[PDB]
């Protein structure tokens, strides 16, 4: 099965989002790109800040502004999935999230979508009680759990972080 | 030497408020503990943040000490760090002075120093141009040898923990 390399910036970012709003089931779209045959998942972007507070994965429109914006990153990173929290429900997906992901794959062979039920890691603020597992769909259409691991080569390391530092969505008050 | 320990949030958010005044030197503070003979810096915070010279600034750094003692995760002020753009990297009489009052309250204590002006013109990793040092018991100014921090464990840990302090309200302009 192919592998996926999170590096921690990406995945804190998913997980915070997650967590932030456990009564509702938040979305977001993965960045990054293939390296070899293990595909990275560099950053994590969320609907909210591309204007659509739920199901962004569908939304065409945000999926190519993002791409178009990341077209001059000059990082070479693009798409790569999406995300989706699933608070109390533990992690799978259901019928609608796999035509959702049939079509990402038809777009991009190697997509993922991260699913993520934050209520454990919420309650005991450990990283252990983080409920989440990586997805695609196999060739004879079954939903396959991914291997993952988290991204540590030094350079890419920084060069993520650094990336997804300068695309968090931060709260800030404009000078005049 | 003592090594240097930097988990890379914490590096990156030295940059990041470094690079985003070119024309003034900054500062802020440094959190992490130590491990074994290792200090690890975990996060990099403002003063802006507490409400700020932070590295000076003794009610501040109360403040940013009590509340990492309240939550657990065992972190600590460690050091400070400020930058110098287009100066390089060194530290000054008076950065030397401040750097001796820190390591009479915590004998590993550290000066991160960085120069961002490269960095801000390339975006390229290989731009940076930081040192991290401490006052020897001749007075003398050592630079650091410093890794990048791998341990997947903590660097979950201090990935998580330094984001949590980034998302405040930024006040800009
Ligand atoms: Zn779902
Ligand atoms: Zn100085």
């Amino acid at each position: 099965h192919m592998r996926v390399r999170i590096y921690p910036l990406a995945l804190a970012k998913v997980v915070k989002h997650a967590a932030s709003s456990l009564q509702r089931e938040v979305a977001g779209l993965l960045v990054g790109k293939s390296a070899g045959k293990v595909l990275e998942i560099w950053d994590a972007v969320t609907g909210e800040q591309y204007g659509t507070p739920a199901y962004v994965q569908l939304d065409e429109m945000v999926m190519a502004k993002v791409a178009e914006e990341l077209s001059k990153s000059d990082k070479n990173l693009y798409i790569v999935g999406w995300y989706h929290s699933h608070p109390g429900l533990d992690v799978f997906l259901s019928p609608t999230d796999i035509d959702t992901q049939k079509r990402y794959q038809a777009m991009f062979s190697k997509a993922v979508a991260l699913v993520v039920d934050p209520v454990d890691y919420a309650k005991t603020r450990r990283i252990s009680s983080l409920k989440f597992k990586v997805f695609q769909i196999s060739k004879e259409g079954r939903v396959v759990s991914l291997p993952v691991s988290i991204g540590v080569h030094r350079a890419k390391l920084l060069e993520s972080t650094f990336h997804a530092l300068s695309t968090f969505d931060f709260m800030h008050i404009l000078g005049e």
